[PDB]
């Protein structure tokens, strides 16, 4: 029996509890207060654990409601005292609250959908190295999204061709290129020659434009020296903005590199590879909040958010929710965004959302007024075009879009119209204008 | 439109490949065909993003389909990616590359990566387990029987010195390992060095007073790897013959870190699969836990938590013991009913020890020492009112009397309750161990 | 001029703010309202200095004015810092920010900060105490009863021999700690590392005799962080539990430099506080010594001085009882009796404990168990003319009396006398001890 202690529906969270709450369907035969109490009891001290009082560490199930919707499935929110958290450690936040509960048997199915970090805990985190008024501050690129190309004839490319790929990729305009997220070093290309000649196409491109372009390199290695190597030797190059795949890597070796990167002042680029093991069953996972959120505390400057060019349920507001969960310093409870409880940041930085891609430039409006300009457009399309070509046609689109909202005119209406109007005063936009042609 | 290239079932694989079997269902209005060859292509290469030398020779391929027998719209599809595009060494590399984007697919709507084969070429570069069965049990000097552990509780709200102390009564009591918990890494209530200190003066206590060799898996999962291996560090300052880590959690490379530092160090890498079940439990969705445990055995730990089995009230168990002996043996040939579906070859690579824990008691002894053999830990995480030490050598006894009577001759599986209830009368300590559950099977 | 923006009494403070309570005489010719708002606005951003983003989010905030009660021209002024004003983890930064230029202020005639609150959201960041009372008290092994010292005289003019040889004879006494002087550094008649050598010497030979854990407050306050480093870390070879460090004079970065090193090396740090009363004297100007025990708290150290109380003659006493409680529990009530004007919780933070020193004799002991619990330090830096082995003697027996009377149910208050009277029969020392100070209260 955990009802008896660990379920307190009178009870009233304190300012500094961590909050939790949980999507979880029962099995058939236990009610959904037992459950509850018993997601409270084994995400802290279990039953049996004696002597001393042991009750300002238990959890606290102090909610239990239905879900609208869904029969046999019911939210509970759940309350852990400050006290059983290591401050700065994510993996202690997590192997606390998701370590051991997703494997009760008297659950059908869990899910964490939500979860708080009050401020007295948020102030022990780094953050994110430098944040969104920062790094743009850095990289001087003001009230625009950001430009990505990923460079995906990716495998088969040696390390100067990849090099040429990327100078002439950023040649025609974009602000970043991409390592894509499964190239680390590999027979057909090692980690250190592919530095090099980014390297090296990265100092030509800024020679010839003035502004300042870069490259995510992926610094993602089997172990966290060889990953130190990685990030030394692109900070020695003089690389602004280095690469990194948290859930793969883990959290460990994410917050070391976080907090490498805050002391040298290189920009660190996360890539959620491997996310969709765990969120995408709506009945059972970590919802894409709780890492989204477990990032900007541990540390990273862009975030991949995802995309939302036709996924637009609901589920489109959920994104939202979490895309400002990662970018304000309030917000707001509201369950129609998924956002369940409010939080506050305590002026802790935002992270970047990073657009997930359709190089299509016909949702590119839709992006704009969607993550509005505090964000990074990553075609990953590996700048088709007909390269530079398609390089410029993406950025003058962009300047175009935001040109547009910027005179308060309509992005979702008038789409359409405005990349055919501004299509007229270069071939390469208008050799790919909208939801085809490309 | 993926077909065309991508699914080629008549390739039979080379012996210097990596298989992959998905099992994935997919969305009402698309042939399982298309689907498994649009997971060969978004895991491997994609979306023919050959613009700029002809990488076909990168290129999964989806050499074979199968309907799962026994299910509507639930198919099995193996995969086979060139040694070419994994980084040699890097578990990391590894799972972003075969479980990188493939899950995020619309076209399927559920998706479980259900095996890996590893090529003899890559399981060579990795360094494996650090130490593995019989170099532990040659450290440790424990031959015969399985090891017996004890996760100490109470779990939270201990001081280093009560912690050190009921350390020091479990060992004293005659088990081999006390566990730290998952979640205790360093709090205000508690912090680390303080519970390192205490333990490890404990552990020399009681490894006066018996002349075994006693242990306890400190566990040095850290916000850093700069802190962790500072953890670490310490805990092999102190002696300690064994410290915890959670592989999940923490990472892969933080893990594979920590396993070659223990390597260089001498000190055995027990694992802790927290967080697992956020993925291996949903059979429609995840990672089934074989490809974790096989990920690492190559990454690195000498212990491995792999549940529990009938001893447990169990359904498959035969998946159980499919991933034990992935993770134990070094030829396992592929027994689809144990949920191997290909046959790895570990190249002497050394084995993982399976460690049983959750919701174990006196009463599961002769199961466990017949399913997991005599190369496995027992974790026996309900207080044994006589204190801790009783029930530590309750524990004890019933695990030296089960082991003798499986080398004795007897079925452990059908006499079990005689030979522990037979054991009893000489031991109250076991007696109250008995007297206390209610012999459940 | 000030008082339209930085006077807001109607706003109320967030929990995430940090609170300050000044008291301020005022220059004749100006009102309390516009000497608190300046006050407010030179702690703060100050002088409206906003030419090139409002900075009002940033400004501090006189949220409360009152004139004190039995005095005139003199009020107190609580003002409301925001946090993000703070750096996380510096103690300079905090004092560089309150105290930093308006002390002073012209059209205030006198200033004293008496009090500050610290939110819980910024005491999460800093590391605290190395130990706390409970991890020391686990380290020393020493339940129930206050801790015993002696300051080592004569002063100088010692040599190192001669200073080991103090140290073995008080230890060997029966006392737990003895104290380097607070100026012996390292001089010309005694250097540091001879010093350090024979006292560590004489430290082992007494806990071979005695079986307890002895200590001595190894001075390491150095003219350089590398110097200090340096001693402290041949402190640390030497096994030594416990050094010494004077927080005012070194400085809050020197000193929360040494307590992250002794947190992570497992030494208790000891904090003396000279210099102090250049500062928490004067009941018009300066900065309660509250406010430094606070600070302290948050930078770190195990131990502190804290005067004396009744045990001395003394009247406001109430206010070292408060600032006991401020460095010791973990919730205070804001009882302004007692001088702590805001609640304070420290979110589980340690405790330090206080040391009661300066002019005590035997004769105080019972008045100090009482005052200052068990959870304390009893420094009785006149020289018991048997010599020092049976001072420390002495003191210890009447110690353990007390505290036995103590806990059997006696007033100590009142049969102090009498139970020391008493205990005298069966310890020579302490009847030397006893006749040698005339029963002073």
């Amino acid at each position: 029996d955990y009802k008896l202690t660990y379920y307190t529906p009178d009870y009233t969270p304190k300012d500094t509890d961590l909050l939790a709450a949980f999507r979880f369907s029962p099995q058939p035969g236990v009610p959904a207060d037992e459950a509850g109490a018993a997601i409270a009891a084994e995400s802290s001290t279990g039953t049996w654990t004696l002597l001393t009082d042991m009750d300002r560490y238990k959890g606290k199930c102090y909610h239990i409601e239905p879900v609208q919707g869904e029969e046999n499935s019911y939210f509970a929110f759940i309350a852990y005292p400050l006290d059983l958290f290591e401050e700065g450690s994510v993996t202690n936040i997590l192997t606390s609250i998701v370590g051991n509960v997703f494997g009760f048997k008297a659950i059908r199915s869990l899910r964490l959908e939500d979860i708080r970090f009050p401020v007295a805990l948020v102030k022990t985190f780094q953050g994110p190295p430098h944040g969104i008024q920062v790094e743009r501050d850095l990289l001087n690129k003001y009230g625009r999204p950001m430009l990505g190309c990923t460079i995906k004839p990716k495998l088969g490319l040696s390390a100067k061709n990849y090099g040429r790929a990327v100078y002439e990729c950023l040649r025609g305009g974009l602000d970043f290129t991409k390592d894509d997220e499964n190239i680390n070093s590999q027979p057909f290309q090692r980690w250190r020659d592919r530095f090099l000649f980014v390297a090296d196409a990265i100092h030509k491109s800024q020679a010839e434009t003035g502004e300042i372009k870069g490259h995510y390199l992926n610094v993602t290695a089997p172990t966290c020296e060889e990953m130190m190597k990685r990030a030394e030797f692109a900070k020695e190059l003089g690389m602004p903005i280095i690469m990194h795949d948290f859930l793969t890597a883990g959290f460990t070796a994410n917050t070391t590199l976080a907090k490498w990167c805050r002391d040298n002042g290189v920009l660190l680029h996360i890539h959620r590879a491997m996310h969709a093991v765990i969120d995408r069953q709506r009945n059972h996972g970590i919802h894409f909040r709780v890492l989204a959120k477990c990032l900007r505390l541990s540390g990273g400057d862009h975030l991949h958010s995802g995309t939302v060019v036709g996924k637009l349920e609901g589920d489109k507001a959920s994104t939202l929710g979490f895309v400002d969960l990662m970018r304000e310093d309030h917000i707001e409870a509201d369950r129609s965004r998924g956002v369940f409880f409010t939080q506050d940041w305590a002026s802790m930085p935002g992270v970047l959302p990073v657009a997930s891609g359709g190089i299509h430039v016909w949702h590119m409006p839709a992006l704009v007024e969607i993550f509005g300009d505090d964000s990074v457009l990553q075609f990953g399309g590996g700048t088709l075009g007909h390269n530079a070509p398609g390089a410029t046609a993406n950025r003058v689109a962009l300047e175009a879009c935001v040109q547009a909202r910027n005179e308060g005119r309509d992005l979702y209406r008038e789409g359409g119209d405005i990349l055919r109007e501004a299509g007229k005063w270069s071939p390469e936009l208008a050799a790919a204008l909208d939801l085809w042609k490309e």
